């Protein structure tokens, strides 16, 4: 109740500097004997009676859990993490901005690994929620018809046809001398 | 009493330690790249924010170790991120080897090089194609 | 109704900075005991009685 003790909670997510009006205002809230102060290393240190510190440290853990920024990794089995990267990179303002009072550099960002083919998120649980959706949106496989086909030519010779088609392309071609087939992409 | 209270307080109020635990699987450099895009994990030029004094992320590829520099909230959430990306591959890798049965690996390489032109070699011995 | 609790919703889409006049104005709307504040991480943290919140 009236027990005067010092206890310290960081705000990791945000610079704790923003609780200075708030928490020294909580000194200013009731009967004094309080200290609040701030590390640029962003721990928030308190001194005061048990209740004033109850609602002070309440404020601090609160501001702490207010701005979560975790990573989630789930495997992509299908479409390329790098294409995943490119397509989503054009989702500018998913944490990718130089916004001032916006501070969007502290907002959720998107990534991928091509060794495991893994999506990487860095941010909010709303970003966990919506980018696990975007993982699923583009984790679609190909349906039979691919980017590359192989034509089995019947009356035409694949090696000779490559040269012909190279003009049309000049798109990437080779002809397999064995099966006499043309592989274009 | 309550002065030095203030001082040790302000001292532990902004903690910034490092934690090193081994990654066994996916590359520390990939770990680096993917987390680097987590800008504002200590990676900013913010003024009154002073985020240059906030937690930052690293890795070693000699031991394959994650390196953190910052808060214990950063220890708490980046030991999670160590575990999130320390997953191994599930059978199917980045690189496969196809055994061709009726086709010859050396001849097929040139065919596929067009499709790539993606990184190919054919082993003359077991007559297999190694693409990545 | 009068239950004073702290609960926190981010504005992910936008920087929450735009609700500072609005929500501390909602402190300023009725009988006080409220806190509103803003992370650059763009979560919006609240304290107050059940209705005002």
């Amino acid at each position: 109740g009236d027990e005067m003790v010092t206890r310290v909670v960081p705000v990791r997510n945000v610079s704790v500097r923003e609780l200075a009006p708030l928490l020294r205002q909580l000194n200013d809230n009731a009967g004094g004997g309080n200290v609040v102060h701030y590390d640029p290393s962003n721990v928030l240190l308190i001194t005061g009676r048990a209740a004033v510190v109850n609602r002070l440290v309440e404020v601090v853990r609160r501001v702490d859990k207010a701005g979560d920024q975790e990573v989630d990794i789930i495997k992509l089995k299908y479409a390329s993490a790098g294409e995943m990267v490119r397509l989503v990179t054009n989702l500018n303002k998913d944490g990718n901005s130089q916004g001032g009072n916006t501070s969007l550099l502290l907002a959720p960002k998107v990534v991928a690994d091509e060794r495991t083919n893994s999506v990487v998120v860095s941010g909010e649980p709303k970003a966990r929620a919506r980018i696990i959706q975007m993982v699923r949106q583009l984790d679609r496989e190909l349906q039979s018809q691919g980017n590359t086909r192989v034509f089995y030519l019947k009356y035409g010779k694949a090696k000779d046809m490559v040269e012909v088609l190279k003009g049309v392309s000049s798109l990437a071609i080779s002809a397999d001398e064995t099966t006499n087939a043309l592989v274009i992409t």
